[PDB]
């Protein structure tokens, strides 16, 4: 009903919130996955659900991780005009968090370049992606 | 969460027990004489099974029931072993629990007797915490 | 005894040494002896003394061996009051092995019932109570 | 090897790896650890843990035993074996002089060999656990 | 000694045995194993489980630690150690190279050494096992 | 202030130290090589055991005084793990303070070998604002 998200949000670190609720965003470089390369699922920290995954992944330098597309109608773009700018704000779909924003300066052919919080995302080793729950993308590797 | 990889990750006892219908000893356990406030949810499915306002001080060996939980919990006719008994297992996860007695403090006079592998006990301080918010009434 | 009971308790199986040594309990219906009803010597697995018989075994409920009373004065009773409880422990006495309990529910004329664990035991047929040196029991039958 | 950590290991070694290692056995095929195994990662020596052979060069045999195309460095070395009245090519791990198995000539190519190995005489680790356990210099085959 | 059998053995000590050996700390004096201990024996590296000490050397001390007048083959090496503001000599284990102790020339022996090593570092094996070891090399010290 | 409760709130060393008799270990602990002008006094009943001004260098690797401060330090032998010793508790708290020697600096030879674990160290200027003023006339 309203205990199981809102329990799950209650029970995240100031900027996992400050990030995903409140629609900041956390420094760069000093993060958890802008460097990580390892081989895996990038889940929704809230919902668990599938956000991105390690293929499409790449190596920018803005200092957070950077894809170049996400997964199946899981995250969603809305315009975002705040902040004087406009721009295209990413949040997930199943757990409405915010994750960052979208970019058309991306090295994929698409040429996007989805730059996303660390503090949005539960990292999923693919050798435990079975054990998760997420046989059902294992496949995906 | 997935019931098949879950049970695939269960202790020895614990699959011994929920799945293929083992009886852990007595007094070696968590939950025989566990006496602290709280849910036993079903240690497979998550789901509640018994309250600690129901457990009774016993001395079989195993923690003992006098009321399941809303049919979370449900009677077979047991006759294996050569005998007729009353075994009780999870509708959900279909674990095997325990089995009913009629010798139990009343009125039911029922003395559910489950097996501690077979079920998780969740502090009664950190249910809604856990999301068993909708149970916390019952304490 | 003295060495043998070392070389002897090196031989017993995990459960028997949690059981017999360790005073543990094996699970219900799930051992050796609870169902047998065979004609025969229950020995000691530990200094071979015979510790029950097949006649004084009854059929019970619980699962666990149980006989109406053990022969000779190789079984002792102790007042055990483990895990706050106050009950009657069973030992051999020449190994010291741990058996199980007494009750007071067993079918008389005594009216005890000793539940004895089937780890600590080791049967003997009748046709082998002569050969195996048993010869001096092979009476009470 | 040092005469008792060899004797430490090989005192761990269950019934059918002591059995093949120390007396040159085979264990049943289809009916052991890594035949089907196709896990990524390092195929090691169960008694002296050096690397033997890799999880990129295992292929799918249906001989029912773990097979290779090639082995690692030094660590496994070729042996005339003219035991029970044939004339094979046995394989063994030259630091604990394990009996690992026998190689064949019918191999799926470029060397048409077939290394044909024990699982019983192996010990596989993981890629994601190389470096943990000390496996680091051999992270950049993958 | 090879780098992933080190980490096992490493991976394998306890909270003590770990801090002293890898982390060059002290046990507790006359509350460790073998301080008081005086069996005819052989005490091994608890890492590379070479030998370090012989039961023969050790000799009784009031300062709470594994006392021996020598070591025994090279096995055990002394270094210089100004750490502390202090000047003593570190005695570590050659092939393993985990902190042992240090040594003084307060010694009883002929040349006044004295040995003293953490109990931690070190794995009694009795004589009448070496055999049965892998030590079967040094029985003829005793 | 209460006793029992004063030890129940102690570290394990400290407990150890203090209550097991224990000993810790050499070079590794707060005060051994410690030498701030001021007091140290008891973990326990918080009384002075000794000064700063009679701590002296020790190769030993536990903090050590050539005499402790009035009556808050008893001598007695300690004939135990095989050896005869003389050990050093204190009056009040009763507590395990290490052992005396005599090899000391001089001139009474005396080399009070303390556990750095039984100790709480309180410097010259916190002497008055914490009570210790009636001492601080020590320096």
């Amino acid at each position: 009903m309203a205990y199981n998200k809102e329990e799950k949000i209650k029970s995240l670190n100031r900027m996992q919130y400050e990030v995903t609720q409140n629609n900041g965003t956390e420094p760069p470089f000093q993060n958890e996955y802008w460097d990580h390369k390892e081989e895996g699922l990038y889940v929704d920290i809230v919902s668990g659900k599938p956000l991105f995954t390690s293929k499409d992944k790449f190596d920018s330098q803005c200092g957070w991780p950077s894809f170049t597309k996400p997964i199946e109608e899981e995250v969603e773009e809305k315009l975002d005009t705040s902040h004087g700018m406009i721009r295209t704000e990413v949040r997930s779909r199943t757990a409405d968090s915010h994750l960052g924003h979208v970019f058309n300066d991306g090295p994929g052919p698409n040429g996007l370049r989805y730059c996303i919080n660390s503090a949005a995302l539960r990292f999923v080793p693919k050798h435990k992606l079975k054990e998760e729950g997420y046989e059902s993308y294992l496949h995906l590797f």
